[PDB]
């Protein structure tokens, strides 16, 4: 048993479908908004599903999207979570540029970079750090979710397969620079091979148009070659909010 986790799956109603392992927005007692991921027979394993199940259990934050029960008693199996209603945050930058101006996009990062710092105290890596795994409420407010993917990858990365708290700061530095293109594909004219050869050379992804040098030093800072010098959360945080105060 999960304890006090376990949802009995008749306080459940289905209301719409979100994703397709299948996503649907519902409701929880008549009351509470949710999302509802069923999760098909056949993919992943008896082992897979306690792993992650457990990390969400065991990891909270504002900042990061909620799990609010699991129903395992019954075929297939449901994951209940917090309902984020404006959907991915990639498509959000993309296609609802009517509800945020030029000063939210910084606040979108901080976002994202208190989610990251509370993962990074806990000392667990994300390893998928970008755009299209983060979620928007109904507020406005980010949240990071889901916690191969070459453009928002390290040197380190892409050459030795050296995973660290330093390999996600690199990707959120590449989060930062799709939020101020507004959802443009990162190294947009080149494929991934490309990619990998130009970061391995020292190139960097360009200053987008919407952030001032304050903010793009920042970016960049995560993107330094040797893994060490690039910054922690904790100091992003401090970076971000400085920035926050002196451009509003
Ligand atoms: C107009 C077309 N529209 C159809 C109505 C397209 C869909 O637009 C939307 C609209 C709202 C959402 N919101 C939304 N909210 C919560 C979750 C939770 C999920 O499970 C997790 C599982 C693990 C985890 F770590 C976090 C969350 C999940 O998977 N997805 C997707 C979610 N999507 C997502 C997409």
């Amino acid at each position: 048993g999960y304890g006090s986790w376990e949802i009995d799956p008749k306080d459940l109603t289905f209301l719409k479908e979100l994703g397709t392992g299948v996503v649907k927005y519902g409701k929880w007692r008549g009351q509470y908004d949710v999302a509802i991921k069923m999760i098909k027979e056949g993919s992943m394993s008896e082992d897979e599903f306690i792993e992650e199940a457990k990390v969400m259990m065991n990891l909270s934050h504002e900042k990061l999207v909620q799990l609010y029960g699991v129903c395992t008693k019954q075929r297939p199996i449901f994951i209940i979570t917090e309902y984020m209603a404006n959907g991915c945050l990639l498509n959000y930058l993309r296609e609802m540029r009517h509800r945020f101006q030029t000063q939210q996009l910084l606040e979108m990062c901080k976002d994202v970079c208190e989610a990251m710092e509370y993962l990074e105290s806990k000392q667990f890596l994300h390893r998928d750090l970008a755009a299209r795994n983060c979620l928007v409420n109904d507020q406005g407010v980010v949240k990071v979710s889901d916690f191969f993917p070459v453009r928002w990858s390290p040197p380190e990365v892409l050459m030795y397969s050296k995973f660290s708290s330093k390999s996600d700061i690199w990707a959120f530095g590449v989060l930062m620079w799709e939020i101020y293109s507004l959802g443009k594909m990162p190294y947009e004219r080149f494929t991934n091979s490309e990619t990998a050869e130009h970061i391995a050379q020292g190139l960097r992804l360009y200053r987008p148009h919407l952030a001032s040098e304050k903010v793009y030093t920042i970016m960049y800072s995560c993107w330094h070659e040797k893994a060490d010098e690039r910054p922690t959360f904790k100091i992003l945080l401090s970076n971000i909010l400085d920035v926050m105060d002196e451009e509003s």
